[PDB]
């Protein structure tokens, strides 16, 4: 739902949002889904991940 | 702890993990926590947060 900012925040990408301290924001859906920090046991490489697209082992 | 790909991922931008269908990843903590997609009522952007950053309002 609704949430409100504890900290300002400078966007990094050009797909994170920067906000101020004290601005209200709203979840938006998307199919990706949340995005975790990932390490890939497989190549050794390491970033996020669109949750949506993996599973428990 | 640990999960499996169910499908190929290319990334996007500098800070996304690209993988393939049937690798294993591993989350890796940080303290920016998860990233939501959120739209800010209050400037109207629209972009990826980190979940620690804000709290419901």
């Amino acid at each position: 739902m609704t949430f409100v900012a504890l900290y300002d925040y400078e966007s990094r990408t050009e797909t994170d949002l920067s906000f101020k301290k004290g601005e209200r924001l709203q979840i938006v859906n998307s199919t990706e889904g949340d995005w975790w920090l990932a390490h890939s046991l497989t190549t050794g490489r390491t970033g996020y991940i669109p949750s949506n697209y993996v599973a428990p082992s």
